[PDB]
C-alpha cells in the first residue's frame, strides 16, 4: 500500500516546481496527520488534491537555502504559518492549517501588497465545492479591515515601513467529511496605519457595522473595553492583533478577537484570558488552571544555548457567537524557542492528566512520523509553534500547532 | 520555414485545453497580422508568448457549438472584443487588440462579477516587463469608477439585472518594439447602478478628482457638457459609455470618453464627432469628411437577408491629452452586420482615395490570410466589426477592427 | 458528495486538452462501473489517477466530429477497445478496460507504427508501482511476435498496405485491492507479414521457445492442431489472432491464444469453442450450453435498419496454465451491430435464469448512469460491443465488454 | 530588452520542475552561445523552445547537492555530455550540444536501461520539423550495435557489471537557419558485452552491412586494420569507442568511428590521428602540427593540487564519407582536469597564431558570459572539458566543448 502522498505525488502533474517541492514537504505532514487522527482515505486524497490545487499554488516560492528567492517578506518562516491538530475529550479530532496566501511575485512590484492569492484562493475553495464558502461576512469586513491593491499602492508612502504587510490570512478546518470550511482574517494593521486610526476603533466599529447591518448580535463590548485600558497596552503589542470570521452562513459564524502578548506572570496571562475580570464563571476557572499547568510546565525549563526568558510570549482569541452575547477565551502560548523534546514532554503530561491515552499516542505518532527531527535531533526547535489552551462545556480544547515546513528548518 | 505560431503551438505546454483552441483560432490571426504589418520574428515570438501567458488565460472558456460553458454574459460574441490594425500616412502600422477578461470561472457563483481577470492579466503583464505596466492612474480610477468583487456581491439585487456585467476592459497595443504596452477601459455602469448616479457625473468626476491629485490638465468641459445636453441623450445609449486610459505614466499617458450611439444622419453623426459643435477647426473638418465618404460608401448598401437599416450604430472616443486642453475624437462605424466584401471593398476604395496602395496590399493580405471565410463564403458578416476614423495633424487615422474568432462562426 | 470523476476533473491538471476530452469521456463510464461493483472510494481514486497518468496520455487524439485529427488508422473507433465488467457466481466482479495504446502522433511519419506508447504505459505503471509489472514473458514475445520501430520503418514496403498496423495492445485488471495488473497482447500480422510466415507457426513456435527457456508447461498442442486444419480457415479469419499474457511471474502468469471468426451455426461456434472436439468434459459442455442460450437469445433478433445476418461474428481465447495442461476456451459474441436494447435484455433474461439478481441490478445501474443512450435513444447500438462466455469448475463466467467512448458515437 | 532565454523562462510553462532547474543552468549558456555567434534572435528562440520541448525532458532528473535522485550511473556529470562551438577560417561558427537521452526514471526498475528516452526525443525532432530526422541509417544499426530493452533485460546478468549502460547519445547541431538536425551515437558496450564479441568487428561488420544494403561506400578498412592491432590495443580504451552516424539522407549523411586512448607521447596521438601511417597527406601533417602545438601548450602545465601526469587522455573520430573513400580524423584533447584558466589562454594563443581576432572575442565573450567561474575562480576546472582539432582543405577547424552544467559544480 503506498499512501496517499505518495501514490499523488508520483502521479499528480504540478504547473509549478515550488508546488511539487511544497508538496514534498508539506503532504507527508498533513496527510500523516489526518491519517493518525482517523481520516478515511478517499478525505485524505481529497484534502490532499484541495492542497494540490487551491493552496500549493498559493504558498508562494520555496524558500531555497539563503531564501534568496523570497520576496514576501515576513517574520515567520515561509509556508504555512501552522498546522493544528485539535484535542477534545469525546469528539473527534480534526485538522486545521493555516497560511497567509501568497502570489508567486507576491512583494515584487507586480504584486507589491499579494491582493490576488487570497481571492484566487477563496475562488478554487468556492468551485471545488459551489456554495461552501460564503462571502457574506468577507465581503462586509473586506473594505472596513482590509487593503485593496490600489490604495496600498497609492497608500505607500504610508505602510513602506511594515515589514510584514499581510492584510489576510486563510485558515482552512480540513473535515472529516472532506468538506474544507475556510476561515479568514483581517489584520487591519495597514488599514489602521493608513487611515491613522486604531485597531480597536477599527475592528470593533466594522463588528458594530456587521452587526446593525445583519440584526446578529456581536457583543464586542467586553472587547473593546479591556483592548482599550491602559494596563493591556502596558504588555499588548495591539499592532499584531487581527479579526477571524467563518466565511460561512453569518448566521452559523463566528467571529473572533486577536491580540498578542508578552507577558511575565500569570495575572498578566489571566488580564488577557479574562478580559480584566469581565469574564468568568466555571469555564473560566477550568480553563486558566490548564493554561497555569501548561504555563509552569514548558516556562519552567531551560532554553537552547542557556539564555533566559525575558519575558512569555503570549497570544488569546475571543470566540464571540452570532446568537448568545457569550465570549470565550483561547490562550496561546509560543514555544517557538522551546525544545520540541520538552514541548511534547509537557504536551504528554497534560494530556495524561486529562486521562487523554488515545490522544497521547496520536499525539506521538504524528511526532515520530510527521516530524522526525523530534526523535533524530535532541536538541530541535521547530516542529512546535504554539499550543493553544481553551475551555467549553465539553471541557478542555488543546490544540497543538505545529510548522509542516520544519523539515525546511533542518 | 514554420512561421511563430505554428512552431509555437507545436512546441508550447498549455496550462488548459481551452488555451490551446483559443491559441489554434487567434495565433494564426495575431500572427499573420503581425506578419504582414511587417513585425520581425523575434518580435511575433515575444506577442505570440504574451498572448500564451497573460492573455489566454484570461480570455474564459472557449465556445463549443452550443457555447454551453460560457457562463460569463456577454452581447459579444466571446474571445477579444477586437483584434485592430491600425493605418497612418507615414508613421507604422500597429497591431492591437483588446479583451474583456474573463476569468474560468466568471458568471459562476465562484466568480460572479470576475474580479481578478483583469488584475491577474495586469499583473502577468507587469511581470513579463516590470516597470511596463504603471497603475498610477488604474488605482485612482479604480474605486471611482469600477466596481470591486465584494460590493457587487452584496450590491447585487442592484445590479443581477444587468446583461453584462463588465467593469474593466484591457487593451494591448501589441508593439513593433516588443512592448506590450496595456490600456485600461472603466465601464462605470456598475458603479453608477448601485450608486444611482450618473455616467456623466461619475466618469467625469473622477476625472476631475485624478486632475486636482495630480496637477494634470484634463479639460473635459466639452465632453461633459456635450455629454449633459438632451438632443444627445436623444440617441445616445449614455449606458454603453467607459473611462479609457493608457496604463502609464499619467504624463504621457491619455485619458478617453467612449460612448454609443444609433443615428440616423450625418448630422447626428456630427453632432457626436464635434461634441455640438464646441470642437472645430481644420482637424474636424477634414476628419468628417473622411467619415462622411465611409459612411455613404458603407450604409449605402444591402444588409444580407434583405433587410433595412434601421438606424446606423456608432462609436466614438474623445481623448483628452495631459498637457493640453485639446480633445480629439475618434469615430467608430459598426460593420457588424454589413457584408464582409462590402466592407473591405469600401476600407480598400477609402485607402485608394488617400493614395494607400501598401496599406490595400497589407489590408489584403490579412483578409485572406488570416480571414479566409471572406474569399470563401461571399455572404460573410463576421471578419469584420468596426471601423474608426480620427484625425490629426499627422493626416487620417482609419483603424479596421476585426474579429479574430470570426473562425468560430463559421 | 462530489464523485470521484467529477471532483477529479476539477482540481486535476492536465498536460493536453484531449486528456482532458478523454477524462470527460471515460472518467464517468470508468467510476461508475467501478462503483457499483462495489469498488472502494480510494480505489476508485488510485484508478482514476492511474487512467489520468499512465493511460489518457497514451490513448491519442480526441475525436473531433470529422475525426480528422486521428492519423492512427483502426477499424475500430478510437479510444478503449472496450471497458468490461466481469460477472462471476462468488467471486467479486471486477472492472478491466483494454487499450490499444496510441502515441499523440502515431501514424505520422515521426511515429508511424506507434513503438513507444505501450512502452511508455508499461514503464508509467511499473514506476507507480514498482515491481506490479513483470516484463519476463514481455521481453521473451517481444522479438518473436512484435516489430520494432526500425524493422516496421525499413520492412515498411511489406506492411504499408495493413489498414490496422497493432501490434500491441495493453489490457488492464483494475483490482478492488487498487493493484492495476497489465496484460500484453501481441497480434504477430505485422511480423508474420514481414517474415511472410503464418501466425500458427510463429505464436506457438513462440510459446514453445518460451516453454523451453523457462520449463513452464504451456500446451498449445490441441491450439496448434485445431487451428492448423482446413475447415477452421474456412470460416476463420486468422489474421485477426493475437497472442495474449499477463505481465507477472510466468509461474503464475497465464497465456491465451485468441482468433476471429465469422460462423453461421452453432456446429462452427462448438468447433471453435471445443477446439475441433479436442476439448471436452462437463465444463465444456455447461459452457456450450449458456453459448448456445445467448446465441439464439441475441443473435435471433433485427438489426437496425431492418439488414439481415449475413453470418454471426464470434471471438475466442482458449487460456493455458502453466503448472497444467489444461485449455480453457471464453467465447466472444459480438454485437456491435444489435440493438443495446436487446443485449441488454438478452444479458438480464440469461443472469435471471442464473439466479443472479445481484448481476442483474448492478448491470441495470451501470446501463443507466454509465450508458444513458440506451435508455435516452430506443434505438442505440453503441454501448454494447461484445459478450464473452467462459466456464470454469466455479461456475459461469459472463463478462460483458462495453464502449466507454459511446458517448462519442451519439 | 529581455534576451531570449530570461523572456522564456518568465512565461513559458514546464511539465517538470527539473525541467526548470536545467532550463535555468543551461539556457543561459546554450543562448549565450548561440548570441555570441551571431545568431538572430528568432533562431534562439526556436532552439531554446527545440531544448524546452525536446532536449529537457530528455535530460533526466536534476542533480540536488548530494546527487541522490540520479539513478542512471555515469562517470560523467549529469546533463548534456558537451556544448561545443566550432571555429573554422571562413565559414561562420555553429553551435553543439551532445546528450544522452536519460528518461525521469532511468536507472530504476521501471526503465532499466534506459530505452525510451532516445526515441521520444527522435521523435520530438522529427515532429517540430518533419522530414528532417531521416531514421533510414539508425534503423539499420539499431539491431546491430543497440540493444533494445527485452534484450538488455533478459541479458541482464551479462551486463549488470557495466557502470555506463549508455546505447545511444544524440548530438543536436542547432544551425544558424533553425534547422537542429540530429546526430546519434551508439556505443555498442552494451551489445558486444552480450554477443561476447569485440567492438572492431561489430561496429565495422554493421558498417559493412549497411554499405551492402545501401551501395554507399564507408571505406573502414584502414580504421578496422589500425584499431584491430595490437600496439594500439597498448593504449586503446577500445570499451569506450562508439559509431556515429548522422541522422540525414544516407548519400548526404557521414559516419564516424569514435575511440578514448590514453597515450604518454606525441608518437602515440601520432599513430591515433594517422591510423598507423596509413593515412597521410597534406592535410594530416597541417592537423598534427596543430595538434601538437595544443599538446605542448596545454599538456605543459601544473594540474590542481599540484598532481602529476599519469598520461594523457585523447579521443579521436574518424569521418568516412558516402561518395569518398577519404577517412578524415578528429582528435579530442581532454582537459576536464586542467585549470579552465590555462585552457582558455592555451585556445586564446592558438587562434591568434591562427590570425582568429574575432574568434577570440567571440571565445572570452562565451567565457566571461557563459562561464562566469573562469574569471571569478582563479582555480577553475569545470567550465571546458574537451578541444577537438580536425582538419580539412578549408583549413583548421578547432572546437572548444564546454560542460553548461558548470554552474552545478560550483
Amino acid at each position: 500500500s503506498p499512501s496517499p502522498w505518495d501514490f499523488l505525488g508520483r502521479v499528480l502533474q504540478f504547473q509549478h516546481g515550488d508546488h511539487k517541492r511544497w508538496w514534498d514537504v508539506l503532504a507527508p505532514v498533513f496527510g500523516i496527520s489526518m491519517a493518525s487522527i482517523g481520516y478515511k482515505l478517499d478525505v485524505q486524497y481529497r484534502h490532499l488534491l484541495v492542497l494540490y490545487d487551491a493552496v500549493i499554488p498559493n504558498m508562494g516560492p520555496f524558500p531555497n537555502s539563503n531564501a534568496s528567492n523570497i520576496t514576501w517578506t515576513s517574520p515567520f518562516p515561509p509556508g504555512p504559518l501552522e498546522a493544528s491538530v485539535n484535542y477534545q475529550a469525546g469528539e473527534s479530532s480534526m485538522f486545521r492549517f493555516t497560511i497567509e496566501p501568497v502570489g508567486p511575485h507576491a512583494g515584487t512590484p507586480a504584486d507589491p501588497v499579494n491582493e490576488l492569492a487570497a481571492k484566487q484562493l477563496m475562488q478554487r475553495l468556492g468551485q471545488l465545492q459551489p456554495g461552501g464558502v460564503d462571502s457574506t461576512m468577507f465581503d462586509h469586513f473586506y473594505p472596513l479591515l482590509c487593503v485593496d491593491g490600489p490604495e496600498a499602492r497609492r497608500q505607500w508612502d504610508s505602510i513602506a515601513h511594515i515589514y510584514h504587510k499581510c492584510h489576510t490570512v486563510t485558515a482552512l478546518d480540513m473535515q472529516r467529511s472532506a468538506a474544507c470550511t475556510l476561515k479568514t482574517y483581517f489584520p487591519p494593521l495597514l488599514r489602521s496605519t493608513i487611515m491613522n486610526t486604531s485597531m480597536v476603533d477599527i475592528m470593533f466599529d466594522a463588528v458594530e457595522s456587521f452587526r446593525k447591518q445583519s440584526g446578529l448580535y456581536f457583543d464586542y463590548t467586553k472587547i473593546k473595553e479591556f483592548m482599550s485600558e491602559e494596563k493591556t497596552h502596558e504588555t499588548m503589542m495591539v499592532d499584531r492583533s487581527y479579526l477571524s470570521f467563518d466565511c460561512l452562513d453569518p448566521a452559523k459564524s463566528r467571529i473572533k478577537i486577536y491580540t498578542e502578548a508578552k507577558v511575565k506572570t500569570l495575572e498578566e496571562a489571566y488580564s488577557f484570558w479574562s478580559l480584566g475580570g469581565r469574564l468568568s464563571g466555571p469555564e473560566i476557572d477550568y480553563g486558566f488552571k490548564i493554561v497555569s499547568q501548561m504555563w509552569d510546565a514548558i516556562y519552567s525549563k531551560e532554553l537552547p544555548g542557556g539564555k533566559q526568558r525575558e519575558n512569555n510570549h503570549i497570544q488569546i482569541n475571543w470566540e464571540m457567537s452570532a446568537k448568545d452575547s457569550s465570549v470565550a477565551p483561547k490562550l496561546y502560548l509560543t514555544v517557538i524557542e522551546d525544545y520540541d523534546a520538552y514541548v511534547s514532554s509537557a504536551i504528554v503530561d497534560l494530556f495524561t492528566g486529562l486521562g487523554w491515552a488515545a490522544h497521547v499516542q496520536t499525539h506521538k505518532k504524528i511526532e515520530k512520523e510527521a516530524y522526525p527531527m523530534c526523535d533524530a535531533n535532541p536538541q530541535s526547535t521547530h516542529a512546535y509553534v504554539w499550543i493553544s489552551l481553551a475551555y467549553k462545556k465539553t471541557g478542555p480544547y488543546i490544540t497543538v500547532y505545529t510548522n509542516p515546513g520544519a523539515s525546511i528548518l533542518e
